[PDB]
């Protein structure tokens, strides 16, 4: 999950 809204932004 945290990956993830780094990586969306």
């Amino acid at each position: 999950l945290a990956a993830s809204l780094a990586c969306a932004l």
